[PDB]
């Protein structure tokens, strides 16, 4: 959503 959608495009932390 700012940090976290998918850990700023990556996964998701």
């Amino acid at each position: 959503e700012c940090c976290n959608p998918a850990c700023g495009r990556h996964y998701s932390c």
